[PDB]
């Protein structure tokens, strides 16, 4: 179909970035609709490495134009040092991104307050990422935010942000006995780069309304993973914005009615960064080779990430909340030389049930203990092959195997970091 979106199905991570990169060369469009500057993703072309965060996983593609929508959190100071760091390698970023004008405005005194609060929490903290995300998400909610429009009149802009920052700072020196930030810095900060941010707005509502009528590819990217959602995930270790598909009509304008393909980027494993419920975390020999094999640290962050097997009770959650058409398996490399994989089929409750049924808030699932299916695994190296006669038989078991237990068809299939490296069974696209 022609509006394909492309969402994580577990907690981020899951290659995005890549896949997204991949398949815009035949988009029109890109679009960011939930997050901000709390992604982080790496593509990988012909060896030459590229982390993104807050900008779109298709702004290295001169044919397609990269949007963020109103769903996003936009941190003025994130954006362009993003825009510095892909211009000096020749990638005009300026031209190729537009931004929506409804995107609240992520500014230092989130920061302060996402650390202020981290800190308050202390031992049930929920490992944010430090970015400002969650207060940000809050002001906007509260109707006290500031948004990419605010710019638009420096003079109100300055006098808006006055009082907004009297407000946060209260709390900051009186509540939280934290430092105040300073408002002038805001303001010299925020407008030295106002004409350059207010240069790429454009109503993307409107435009993806347009682009539908025209029949243009249109690729929405996600940001995080379904497990993360503020409503249907680990809450409250979640992030501040709904990363199940729901996000891309509330996120960018367009109707809901109008997607065609929703593709899910499953890992061959799992892995989580930040506290909250990790049902197959393995803290044993093997979590610690699958988080070096599949070199597991947070790029946002430097974050070890957490790792443990694949969890299709926690996929099949994802299968139905985003109403997936077809799942792209990426890192299969990475199980390569695994005497044997295991895959969650069901969920132990802590008064004795079998389930296949994910809880729901965090405290939920408390005592839930894994329930496998124990396959072989292969010795054979699948790095880089793109044709299923290059996967071993197991590797070909594991993937029919996956598709059983979860209803939805394994579409595209991804062995190594780079581009060229991955299998397209079938395309979201002509699909
Ligand atoms: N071995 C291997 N590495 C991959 C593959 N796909 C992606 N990667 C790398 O694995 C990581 C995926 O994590 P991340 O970048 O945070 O994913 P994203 O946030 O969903 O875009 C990145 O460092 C990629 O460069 C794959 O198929 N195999
Ligand atoms: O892009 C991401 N990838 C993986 N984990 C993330 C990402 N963004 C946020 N998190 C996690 O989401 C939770 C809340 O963080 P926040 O979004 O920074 O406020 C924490 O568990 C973070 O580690
Ligand atoms: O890509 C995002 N990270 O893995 C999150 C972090 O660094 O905490
Ligand atoms: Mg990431």
């Amino acid at each position: 179909g022609n509006n394909v979106v492309v969402l994580g199905t577990q907690w981020g991570d899951e290659g995005k970035g890549k896949i997204v990169d991949l398949l815009t060369e035949r988009a029109k469009y890109v679009v960011r609709y939930q997050g901000g500057h709390n992604a982080g993703h790496t593509l990988v072309i012909n060896g030459e490495k590229t982390v993104l965060h807050l900008i779109p996983s298709g702004i290295l593609r001169e044919n397609v134009t990269s949007i963020i929508g109103n769903g996003v959190v936009l941190s003025p100071a994130a954006l362009m040092k993003e825009m510095k760091e892909l211009e000096d390698r020749g990638i005009p970023v300026r031209e190729r991104l537009l931004l929506s004008e409804a995107c609240p405005l992520i500014l230092d005194y989130h920061v302060a307050l996402d650390n202020a609060r981290e800190k308050a929490r202390g031992a049930k903290a929920i490992g944010t990422t430090g970015r400002g995300i969650g207060p940000a998400y809050e002001d906007k909610v509260a109707r006290r935010g500031l948004r990419v429009g605010d710019l638009f009149d420096k003079e109100t802009f300055a006098e808006k942000l006055k009082e907004v920052m009297e407000y946060h700072n209260f709390q900051l020196v009186n509540y939280y006995k934290a430092e105040a930030v300073d408002y002038q810095k805001v303001l010299d900060d925020t407008m030295a780069v106002a004409d350059i941010l207010t240069s790429m707005v454009v109503d993307v509502s409107d435009l993806l309304d347009q682009a539908r009528q025209r029949g243009d590819f249109v690729m929405f990217e996600g940001a995080q993973g379904t497990l993360l959602d503020i409503d249907h995930g680990t809450y409250p270790y979640v992030t501040s914005s709904n990363t199940t598909a729901g996000g891309v009509a509330t996120g960018s304008g367009l109707g809901p009615r109008y997607v065609d393909y929703v593709l899910g980027i499953l890992k061959a494993y799992s892995t989580r960064v930040g506290a909250g419920p990790f049902p197959t975390e393995l803290f044993d020999e093997t979590g610690e080779f699958l988080c070096k094999q599949g070199n597991e640290f947070g790029a946002t962050t430097g974050r070890r990430r957490r790792t443990g097997w694949l969890d299709t009770v926690a996929v099949r959650r994802a299968v139905q909340l985003n109403s997936l058409s077809g799942f792209c398996l990426t890192k299969l490399d990475v199980l390569d030389g695994l005497k044997e994989v295991k895959l969650c089929v069901a969920y132990r409750m802590p008064d004795g049930r079998e389930v296949t049924t994910t809880p729901l808030a965090a405290d939920d699932w408390k005592g839930v203990e894994p329930i496998y299916e124990t396959m072989p695994g292969w010795s054979e190296s699948t790095f880089g092959v793109k044709d299923r006669s290059g996967l071993p038989q197991a590797a070909l078991n594991y993937i029919k195997r996956i598709e059983e237990l979860t209803g939805v068809p394994i579409d595209i299939i991804s062995t190594g970091p780079d581009r060229t490296e991955t299998m397209i069974l079938r395309d979201p696209f002509d699909a």
